[PDB]
């Protein structure tokens, strides 16, 4: 399970979404990923950083791993629906109207290299993009 593109990438992060983390994390997700681990172990110790982050660090981080998927809704659901849930925001929609919206423009692509973060990214992002309320 490599996803070799090199756009997405946890190294695409380190400077910038992921770069909260410390350098004995970064290269331990390295170390990982670069081992054959599953994306999907990348996922879990980040998501284990994140929620045993700090005051202002997990404000940072949650920002950052906001833009990371922001990034990756700008693949799955294009600059359209990205735009159209960013003006979402900016306009006033709550984190259910963003919930509401999300869920139909990250149904209505269906293309399948994009349904592939829905399913990898999707539930994570929605804690980050944390609209998951309640």
């Amino acid at each position: 399970g490599s996803p070799e593109f090199h756009h997405f990438t946890l190294e695409s992060s380190l400077d910038t979404h992921l770069k909260w983390l410390s350098q004995e994390q970064k290269d331990e997700l390295l170390k990982m990923k670069k081992d054959g681990k599953a994306k999907k172990e990348l996922e879990a110790k980040i998501l284990h950083y994140y929620d045993e982050l700090e005051g202002d660090a997990k404000k940072e981080a949650t920002e950052h791993l906001k833009g990371g998927c922001r990034e990756i809704l700008k693949h799955v659901v294009g600059e359209e629906k990205a735009a159209e849930l960013k003006n979402l925001k900016d306009s006033g929609a709550s984190k259910e109207e963003l919930k509401a919206k999300v869920e139909e423009a990250l149904h209505a692509v269906t293309d399948e290299e994009k349904k592939q973060y829905i399913a990898d990214f999707g539930p994570a992002c929605k804690k980050i993009y944390g609209v998951h309320t309640s």
